[PDB]
């Protein structure tokens, strides 16, 4: 049981492209459509493409394997309405929604928010890390408060109500 | 004649060590040193390693041809003390350093500079780009104002004085 992070790479975007048709669920209530395209991967995930949003792409492994795919952001400056009250260009945001997207049998839990948080903490410019799980994902929320995630109440995102949690440096130490 | 900027992909990166390995020079002062080799230029300009300091890599382009590197960046929160007194998120920097690495002849002068002002505006979020010229460079602050950068003065950044300017999206458009 070792759970690492390394940075996305292109090579990987056929691999993610697998991966986005695993994890394709269509609700009843029929968002989505589509049904990724490597193209479409190709267009949404490029490096280049998400470095002028300020978002890294990572992969997440178990034992040297990839199983998932995470992201970090930098929360200031996001636009489309996301953190909009932020001030502080300090603050990382992490978006682990796909980080089983391999479909693995049981998920990293608080071994994969915890390599994340101290891998965001390696960059001297971080200051706080931030993450918006639904309110209703009681699991998800315990999960980070094990990483050391506190719980801040809750905002409204673009996607709706988000419960807001915070670990800044100086309780991660 | 015609131009373009798009996004620099991994594919490029073997083009870009080989335009640096061509315009290489070494000053009496002693620096720059090492020599690239493939894997040091690999390594720094990896578009995910960029990512990570919200710089988005591009290959500049005439007629379809590729000429030179530009890359551009988020002012605000860029450490290693650059940029400590900006404010606004929306400020965008553009490298132009690397415009004409391919040496071929003769290089894009404000054409270049206005396709990267204007892909850049093309983000709504972008509400200024600047830029910092060396103030002894009377040629490169000449097209700058060319192209629609007003000079604001000179500060002084990590590696010295620089001409701070700028284009507002209102000055733009």
């Amino acid at each position: 049981d070792s759970v690492t992070l390394r940075l996305m790479t292109e090579h990987d975007l056929a691999m993610l492209y697998e991966w986005l048709n695993r994890s394709h669920i269509v609700e009843w209530w029929g968002g989505e459509e589509a049904r990724p395209t490597l193209a479409d991967v190709q267009e949404q995930y490029l490096p280049s493409v998400l470095a002028q949003e300020s978002v890294t792409p990572y992969i997440a492994m178990l034992n040297g394997e990839p199983i998932g795919y995470a992201q970090s952001y930098v929360a200031l400056g996001s636009g489309d309405g996301w953190w909009e009250e932020e001030t502080d260009p300090g603050v990382r945001g992490i978006d682990l929604s796909l980080a089983n997207a391999s479909q693995l049998g049981k998920g990293l839990g608080t071994k994969l928010v915890r390599a994340l948080v101290e891998l965001l903490f390696n960059d001297p410019e971080v200051t706080k890390i931030q993450t918006d799980p639904s309110p209703s994902n009681l699991r998800a929320i315990r999960c980070y408060e094990k990483a050391g995630f506190e719980r801040q109440g809750t905002v409204t995102t673009p996607d709706g109500p988000a419960v807001y949690m915070v670990q800044t440096r100086q309780a991660f130490e």
